[PDB]
């Protein structure tokens, strides 16, 4: 199994993706950088067109916003049982246009593991 | 601290609340009864106003809504340092009007215990 833990390091920074399973539902919280947050929550289900949620800036400041829980979302939304509830917040203190572009091959690995974990453990 | 479990059990059923502080923001996690799952998403800080998700029925079958999710974010809105999210699902099979009533006192009964954990362990 009801948790499991997923990483991936690009551009030398790295992000995880924490899963709980509860009941037929899911709660994924995808954290990196130096400075873990929550900056965003998308929620969905396999048939339901997918809703995020965006706080104000974690450090009052203004960063580029990623897209990182939809962007999860998109990938993972098939293969849902019941609801899921993605939670995103990465930070890089002074973040290069590099480690920018790393984020969404990130994301991307991030979510063929998760993929991959429900495929392995049908809820 | 990080990470802390709160429990209530009245009318012979028990909810729970899992909190998870990431940087200064919160994660909580309420599930409750036989057939724990998520049915509401909330999100606030401190200074906005809460809003809910509501996902289709985890079962299929019609339920009364107590709000629970809604309920603990009135309740802590004024002691968030940063975001907030709070999922919930609480089931009980063929419940009570007691237990019904019950759900109520039990949310107010996990809010308190977040608070003063809040309030012992400053983010
Ligand atoms: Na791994
Ligand atoms: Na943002
Ligand atoms: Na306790
Ligand atoms: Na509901």
């Amino acid at each position: 199994a009801a948790m499991a833990t997923f990483t991936t390091e690009q551009a030398g920074y790295q992000m995880q993706a924490i899963l709980q399973v509860i009941g037929y539902d899911l709660l994924i919280v995808v954290t990196g950088g130096t400075n873990p947050h929550i900056g965003d929550v998308t929620t969905l289900t396999a048939s339901t067109v997918p809703e995020t949620v965006k706080f104000p800036s974690h450090d009052g400041r203004f960063h580029k916003d990623n897209f990182i829980s939809e962007r999860m979302a998109k990938r993972i939304q098939r293969y849902l049982a019941g609801s899921c509830t993605i939670t995103a917040g990465i930070h890089v203190n002074q973040i290069t246009k590099a480690q920018i572009a790393a984020a969404a091959p990130m994301t991307d690995d991030l979510s063929r593991q998760i993929i991959s974990w429900l495929q392995a453990h049908p809820v």
